């Protein structure tokens, strides 16, 4: 029953506001990347992706 | 998309430290209820008002 | 102790809960001494709510009805 | 703003094993400078630095699962 097992990430640096990185564990078996946006929405950033990386950056360079 | 499409309603309400009410977007369909659980977990719940009920309720009269 | 510190400071009681696009219900603890009611609006501005106040009642159930 | 900073105050070395959640917020009128929340496996919650040879360090030990 993972948060984030479904699609993935399509989405603009520029948006986030905080990046959760969710260890695997019982309710899910890998490890679950969410983003909040500005708006207030949440996503799943691609724990097999690039993109995930320049966000964290960005986020402590503020 | 979202990130509650699975939702649950195996949980235990003293475990829950806090609870997300997401409102319905155009990505997400329907309004979300985020629960994260004592161990840093996170799950969402079915949109049946007596469990959040009893859950904002619990959270609310610490 | 604690790293933690409440994220709340002060309650708006006038809110449009029409811009309410989020809320965060936080159960009290170490991190603060009560819990903490914060509404995230449509622009990204977020504000904490009163709770002796029925406004976050109000507020989830527009919230929940889609 | 109705809003502070959560990290009152920060913690320089705990063991990334503990760690099961790590949230990355980034600066902005709720606080002046972007935290790093890590919850660990008894639940309690610290603060880290934003100092990269530590987190990533973490932010590892976290997705190598």
């Amino acid at each position: 029953q993972c948060l984030c097992v479904k699609t993935t990430s399509q989405v603009r640096p520029r948006h986030i506001t905080s990046l959760e990185v969710i260890k695997a564990g019982p309710h899910c078996p890998t490890a679950q990347l969410i983003a909040t946006l500005k708006n207030g929405s949440k996503i799943c950033l691609d724990l097999q992706a690039p993109l995930y990386k320049k966000i964290i950056k960005k986020l402590l360079e503020s």
